[PDB]
């Protein structure tokens, strides 16, 4: 019940929203049906229309206008935004050339510059450069602000996922709303785009910007607006709002536009229909401008133009049906659309078998459009497992596709030319980022960053300190004057051990054998050196990683690579070595194919044994140093010992054999040498964080040898490619992967024929940031490089996507 016999008098858009049954009168009322009876009369006026004409100037004040231009308009904050220039000779912002910006010049009793931030639904990137023509005021923002080329949406690519990921810096598996339709199964209850059950607080995770400032003595505006409420309306509240005096006025506003998205969607993203949505958004820009050079805050509001996602083609004659692929269609529920999430229709049916419904959907068709994934083996950059409303069965639709149940939901359930929704690595779902103001650099282009970022900046724009997060606080400083964030590397927790030479080798019962008894002053007082790190600064050129959690590890030395081996998960933590561009590929020889070597400095104990491998009728064994990269023949003995030695599936020698014997090479040859950093990792429980041994699955059977869910590898060498890796006096550039460690190639359809047709694909697919494996290990790189910190925070959260340029 709402007892909608109270009054919006005097309440117009109240920053706090009343208990009911008393009726609301605040910029959602409408949504909820809650609004007092004369909201519309009093709140929603709409007489003589948005703009002042020369008629109107200095007119008798007539409280019915929507907005006024009587004389007393600036003082009640409720001039038309076009009042100053039309009744008073002022120019338009976006007619005034661009003046840097120095110091925020603020009205008296401003404490900080407010931030604005304008959110536009389906704004994709390219709009920049293909609509600037019909842009101006946003072309302004753009050229005199701080903007990147993109920014990366989160997956999925789809609105709620991203505003609220925006507003949290969290991915949305972490904050909970995981895609625009969901089921919890520990409530037993639905969310739905349209209906009352989304309203309620148990969907949303994490702490929003509003209420992080709320809850450190920042007010803010309403973040969101209902869609009835016109464009001009919302943006005269937020004026009116910072007309509000100093202790009531709030710091932080968000205005929402529905377009471009909307017409997106009918029309296709560069339909020739979609001009006069651009022309309109722009037009909503210039009010808000005009709007705030009347209240003389243009320059010293921050105002951040950001966009959900972008839009690409897709129509429905391109959709996959499942009732083309399975019998059972009958017996699941399809999320569909842009991406497939699958579950059994009844939990009381027992004969649902997610197995094979996976084998059903995988490479069945030649030119399928679709890929099926168990959750925990979709790519680790897209974050898209650790929640109980994301499905097991995922399907990863192809760009300008759609996937379907069965063709009646298709015409029963064209209307569309445009969708969003893929993964957020495709160019048309990019979409865009400027910053303008005092606290934002002038005239400045950065690089491409993800939205999980923003949080942390609109924290630091806003003075606040951000909840825990997945942004990485720091990595955005080069986007602001001032309010930097100085962040301090995080510290050491576990030392390395140094062992030298303590065991012999009839110490050691692993089971192994090596061709490796044939055998100066010249080359034996040499050896002693690469085994105490003479070659370390040509192989370890960032520092050792740090270890972030207690544990027992090893620092280990050798010609060709340096080692940090796990005393308790028995295999190195990484392996790094350095590849020049002049380095060459070798063979293993054939006396060598099955050689496993003993490390005297390294207890039996605390070694892997070849038994294990051998009585494992599954998992076989790779390197991480790779013995192809070898620098001699006496060095390759070392890429043998058991202490350099990984459980690996056959299925994954293949991929991980032709990245070491001839995608390292290939790299090295283009980027002028590359540094290797490579690794297992441990992820049962699919969180995207390290694995405490208590939690590892898999064993190699018999055995205290744990089997990695992944392998990484980061490759770094100079940005400035006329320098080699090993000699770089600048900035770095870095490409990194996670593969998945599986027992099959299913994944890829083509993986029957040769590893050049398939394997740099699957890698692709897989690229990952720093970051994201800095999580996933517990370590943390580039510790020690002559570049500022804020510099590799940024290089840690980039990711090399391999798509064409925008
Ligand atoms: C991206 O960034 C995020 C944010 O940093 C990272 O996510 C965090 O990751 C932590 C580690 O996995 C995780 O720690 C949990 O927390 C459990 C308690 O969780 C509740 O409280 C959170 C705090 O809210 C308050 O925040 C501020 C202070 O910061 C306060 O001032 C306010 O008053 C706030 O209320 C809250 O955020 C959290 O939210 C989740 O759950 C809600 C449902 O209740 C959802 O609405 C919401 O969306 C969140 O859901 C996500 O996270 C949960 C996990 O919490 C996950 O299940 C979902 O899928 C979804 O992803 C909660 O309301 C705490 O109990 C945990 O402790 C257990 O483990 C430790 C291990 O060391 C044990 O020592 C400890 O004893 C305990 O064990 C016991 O329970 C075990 C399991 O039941 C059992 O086996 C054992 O035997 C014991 O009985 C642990 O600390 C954070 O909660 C999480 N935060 C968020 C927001 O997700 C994320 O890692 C980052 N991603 C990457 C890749 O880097
Ligand atoms: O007004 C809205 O959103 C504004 C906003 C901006 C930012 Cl940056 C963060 C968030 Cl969480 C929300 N919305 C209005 C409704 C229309 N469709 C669904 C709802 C989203
Ligand atoms: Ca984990
Ligand atoms: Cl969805
Ligand atoms: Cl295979
Ligand atoms: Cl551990
Ligand atoms: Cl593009
Ligand atoms: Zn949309």
């Amino acid at each position: 019940w709402t007892a909608t016999s109270g009054s919006c008098k005097g309440r117009c858009f109240e920053l706090q929203e009343v208990g009911p049954p008393d009726c609301r009168c605040d910029n959602l009322c409408k949504s909820y049906s809650s609004c007092c009876h004369d909201f519309d009369e009093l709140c929603l006026k709409t007489a003589r229309g948005w703009e002042c004409t020369k008629d109107r100037c200095g007119e008798v004040r007539n409280e019915e206008n929507a907005c006024h231009c009587s004389e007393d308009c600036l003082s009640r904050g409720d001039c038309c935004t076009n009042y100053q220039v039309v009744c008073k000779g002022e120019s338009h912002w976006v007619d005034d050339d661009c003046e840097e910006i120095k110091v925020p010049e603020c009205p008296a009793g401003f404490v900080r510059p407010p931030l604005i931030i304008f959110s536009v639904d389906g704004f994709r990137a390219s709009y920049m450069k293909k609509g600037s023509k019909v842009m101006p005021n946003i072309e302004k923002l753009r050229s005199c602000g701080t903007h990147a080329p993109y920014m990366r949406p989160v997956y999925p690519t789809k609105t709620f996922p991203n505003l609220y990921t925006l507003a949290t810096g969290l991915y949305p598996e972490s904050h909970g709303i995981v895609g625009n339709s969901m089921y919890d199964p520990v409530f037993d209850a639905s969310f739905h785009l349209r209906g009352r059950e989304k309203f309620n607080h148990r969907w949303w995770g994490g702490q929003p910007l509003w209420i992080t400032a709320t809850k450190q003595g920042v007010r803010a505006g309403t973040f969101f607006w209902s869609v009835s409420i016109p464009h001009e309306r919302r943006i005269l509240t937020i004026l009116q709002w910072l007309s509000l005096p100093d202790n009531e006025r709030p710091s932080v506003y968000a205005f929402y536009s529905e377009q471009p998205d909307f017409s997106g969607h009918k029309y296709g993203p560069f339909g020739p229909e979609m001009t006069n949505p651009l022309r309109e958004i722009d037009k909503t820009v210039g009010q808000l401008m005009d709007g705030l050079k009347q209240l003389r805050l243009h320059r010293c509001v921050n105002v951040i133009f950001v966009g959900d996602h972008g839009m690409e083609d897709v129509t429905c004659d391109r959709t996959e049906f499942l009732s083309n692929y399975l019998t059972n269609v009958d017996d699941i529920t399809l999320v569909p659309g842009t991406l497939g999430r699958i579950r059994a229709k009844s939990i009381n049916n027992s004969k649902y078998d997610p197995k094979t419904i996976i084998a059903a959907l995988t490479c069945k068709k030649p030119d399928q459009h679709f890929k099926p994934y168990m959750k925990q083996h979709l790519p680790k950059r897209l974050h898209y497992a650790n929640n109980r409303r994301i499905e097991d069965i995922h399907l990863l639709v192809d760009r300008r596709w759609h996937v379907a149940r069965k063709p009646l939901d298709v015409y029963k359930k064209c209307f569309f030319q445009g969708d969003h929704g893929f993964d957020n690595k495709v160019n048309s779902m990019q979409t865009v980022f400027v910053g303008y103001g005092p606290t934002f650099k002038y005239r400045t282009k950065v690089p491409p960053f993800e939205n999980i970022e923003l949080y942390n900046v609109m924290c630091d724009l806003l003075g606040l300190k951000p909840a825990p997060n997945n942004g990485t606080h720091g990595s955005l400083n080069h986007l602001l004057r001032t309010n930097t964030f100085r962040p301090t590397m995080p510290d050491e927790v576990s030392r390395p051990n140094y062992p030298g030479i303590m065991y012999l080798q009839s110490e050691f019962d692993l089971g192994c054998t090596c061709d490796d008894k044939v055998e100066n002053k010249l080359e034996e007082l040499n050896k002693r050196l690469h085994t105490k790190g003479s070659t370390k600064e040509r192989h370890l050129l960032y520092g050792r990683p740090a270890v972030l959690y207690r544990t027992s590890y090893d620092i280990l030395y050798h010609t060709d690579f340096e080692s940090g081996y796990s005393e308790i998960f028995l295999m190195p933590l990484w392996t790094s070595y350095t590849i020049s561009k002049q380095a060459e590929v070798s063979s293993i020889p054939e006396h060598l194919t099955n050689c496993v070597r003993p490390d005297v400095r390294v207890s039996p104990g605390f070694s892997q044994n070849c038994l294990a491998y051998k009585n494992d009728k599954q998992m076989s064994y790779g390197f991480l140093f790779p013995p192809y990269l070898s620098s001699s023949p006496e060095a390759k003995y070392d890429a043998f010992l058991v202490t350099n030695m990984v459980p690996m599936y056959p299925a994954f020698k293949r991929v991980w054999a032709y990245f070491q014997r001839v995608l390292v090479k290939k790299y090295a040859s283009e980027r002028n040498g590359v540094n290797v950093i490579s690794g297992p990792i441990f992820d049962y429980n699919y969180d995207g964080l390290r694995d405490t041994e208590d939690e590892i699955k898999q064993y190699v059977e018999g055995s205290s040898i744990p089997v990695p869910t992944h392998y990484y590898s980061i490759i770094t060498s100079c940005l400035d490619f006329t320098q080699p890796a090993d000699k770089c006096d600048g900035p770095l550039s870095v490409s990194s992967f996670i593969l998945p460690h599986r027992p099959d190639n299913d994944e890829s359809c083509n993986s029957s024929e040769d590893e050049s047709k398939w394997v740099e694909e699957l890698m692709k697919m897989h690229t990952a940031r720093v970051r994201d494996i800095e999580h996933l290990t517990g370590l943390d790189f580039y510790r020690k490089t002559s570049r500022s910190y804020s510099e590799i925070l940024t290089l840690k959260t980039y990711l090399h996507t391999y798509e064409s340029e925008i």
